[PDB]
């Protein structure tokens, strides 16, 4: 999640592990 706007809530950390973009 390399762009400004957040796809996640606050905090947690953006992964690129799963074939989706998602936060852990």
């Amino acid at each position: 999640c390399p762009d400004p706007v957040y796809t996640c809530r606050p905090g947690q950390t953006c992964c690129r592990g799963l074939h989706g973009y998602g936060c852990c």
